[PDB]
């Protein structure tokens, strides 16, 4: 109890597993949470409409679980350097508590916050949550980050696992005399959609919301996860859990989700089962790598991190960009993944490795491009784990690897043999023949006013490969 602690939310919207939030409840039972919708964030032209409409649900929620807990969510919109050490002041707070992130805008948010915070005499601490090990504990033998992930693997792997922590219980909330104090900083109600002027209808992958992700969990691991692995890899199947924005938001803790596919893969007697969930545990894996990198190299969110990949002449040619986001490439499995993403705010990842190669070596168009447009659909736009699908794309980043430019139609040979996800996506296209949807081969009249290919993709394999060797000549 005594006197009020606030716990600061950003992308753990939920009341259970937190590990900053028990940390403040072990403290005192006076415990107030607050949001502050940041317009830095809010109004950056990287906001994609499904992900705040996503975020907008996850608080609803919020609100709710911590007025049934006992206490209140506060909502403010400003900057928060500004309004968290003020509301902390007025409040007289014995402590501020949020959970760190890896973001370089996040963290220098983060310093100046805590950094006010101490000059007003207050308490600000911060925690490892998202995560299932922290950047400062996966190190190699040299005290050295990792920039290939074989080797953070099996040190990640061997390292042993928390355990999820409790829901905060029995809250106390604030007075009317505290509520007097810090009116004048509180936002009265939740802002809709609307209102921030987005517009959502294409649903999600998970609905808003931490009951939700949870419930979602315990489906995908009482039968999907057994046949995550090879079902993740064609997009037809929903072979994926859909939990990937929130994990993005924290609506489900990490501990929560490794602790159910531990569960999981003990009760499994079939050996084929334990590989298909060992396979997903991974994916959690690729996640915090990652989530790693951009810590240890910030400097990855500003564009290629290798030299050479620094010089590379992209073309650059705006209307082969323009039909790739509209899905006018002429090249069935890319045309189909796009209209995926635009519709719906997500994509199976498989189709987000092909339209990322696609877009890097057979248009030959920078990245950068690509990754914004990305972020602003994704309903799980996140900049590490976009930003490392990119830079994996050409290879300019971590984990770099020999040079290897796709075949669309290899590739959905692969993982669309029928044709199934291209014609869910592509209908006006229902009448041609899969063999013609995968090799991208389509007669003028079956194939209708549907696009020929803007491009000859071995023209482009040639072209990419002899800018490509030419620069090598010069590093
Ligand atoms: C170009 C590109 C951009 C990407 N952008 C994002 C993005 O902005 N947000 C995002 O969450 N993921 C991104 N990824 C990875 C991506 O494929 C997603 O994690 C998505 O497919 C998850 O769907 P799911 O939740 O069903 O995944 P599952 O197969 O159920 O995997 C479970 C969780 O593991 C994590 N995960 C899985 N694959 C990866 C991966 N390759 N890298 C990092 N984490 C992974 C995610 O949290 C995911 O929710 C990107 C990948 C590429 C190639
Ligand atoms: O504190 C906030 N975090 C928001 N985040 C959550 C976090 O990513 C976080 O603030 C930071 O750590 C990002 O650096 C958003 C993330 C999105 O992808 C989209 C919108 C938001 C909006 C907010 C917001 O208004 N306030």
């Amino acid at each position: 109890m005594a006197a009020p602690i606030l716990f600061w939310h950003r992308r753990d919207l939920r009341l259970s597993d937190n590990i900053g939030l028990a940390a403040a409840r072990a403290q005192s039972a006076q415990l107030i949470g607050l949001f502050c919708l940041d317009p830095q964030i809010l109004q950056s032209a990287d906001m994609a409409p499904a992900r705040v409409a996503y975020l907008q649900g996850c608080l609803q929620e919020l609100q709710q679980r911590y007025q049934q807990a006992g206490s209140r969510l506060l909502l403010l919109q400003g900057d928060p350097q500004h309004l968290i050490p003020q509301l902390a002041q007025q409040l007289q707070a014995e402590a501020v508590y949020w959970n760190q992130d890896i973001e370089p805008y996040g963290r220098d948010r983060d310093g100046q916050v805590a950094a006010a915070l101490k000059t007003a005499g207050i308490r600000a601490v911060q925690l490892w949550d998202q995560l299932l090990h922290s950047p400062d504990q996966i190190l190699s033998g040299s005290g050295n980050p990792y920039s290939v992930y074989g080797p953070f693997w099996k040190n990640w792997q061997a390292q042993p696992k928390p355990t999820p922590v409790a829901t905060p219980t029995e809250l106390v909330d604030l007075s009317p005399e505290q509520l007097t104090a810090i009116a004048p900083l509180l936002l009265s109600e939740l802002p809709t959609l609307k209102q921030l002027g987005f517009d959502w209808d294409g649903g999600f992958p998970v609905e808003p919301g931490e009951t939700a992700a949870i419930a979602r969990l315990q489906e995908f691991c009482d039968r999907a996860i057994a046949d995550y692995d090879p079902q993740r890899n064609f997009p037809a199947e929903a072979g994926t859990s859909g939990l990937s924005p929130a994990l993005k938001f924290g609506a489900i803790g990490i501990r929560q989700a490794w602790q159910a596919a531990s569960a999981a893969h003990a009760l499994s007697r079939s050996d084929e089962a334990r590989n298909s969930i060992r396979v997903w545990q991974q994916e959690l894996a690729w996640r915090e790598f990652y989530q790693h990198a951009l810590y240890h190299f910030p400097s990855l969110a500003d564009g290629p991190y290798r030299s050479l990949w620094q010089q590379f002449p992209w073309e650059n040619r705006e209307a082969l960009f323009t039909a790739w986001t509209q899905a006018q490439t002429g090249y069935p499995i890319v045309d189909a993944a796009m209209r995926q993403l635009t519709e719906t705010g997500w994509m199976h990842n498989r189709c987000r490795m092909i339209v990322a190669s696609f877009l890097t070596k057979d248009l030959i168009i920078d990245w950068r491009r690509g990754e914004q447009f990305f972020m602003q659909h994704l309903v799980d736009g996140d900049l590490a784990a976009n930003n490392g699908g990119w830079q994996w794309s050409a290879s300019s980043g971590m984990d770099p690897k020999p040079l290897r430019i796709f075949n669309p139609a290899s590739q959905a040979k692969k993982f669309d043999a029928t044709a199934t996800y291209i014609k869910r996506w592509l209908p006006e296209l229902r009448h041609v023949h899969p063999k013609d949807l995968i090799s991208g081969e389509i007669t003028p009249i079956e194939r209708r006013g549907y696009p020929a290919p803007i491009v000859n993709h071995n023209l482009r394999q040639k072209q990419f490969k002899a800018l490509y060797n030419q620069l090598k000549a010069a590093i």
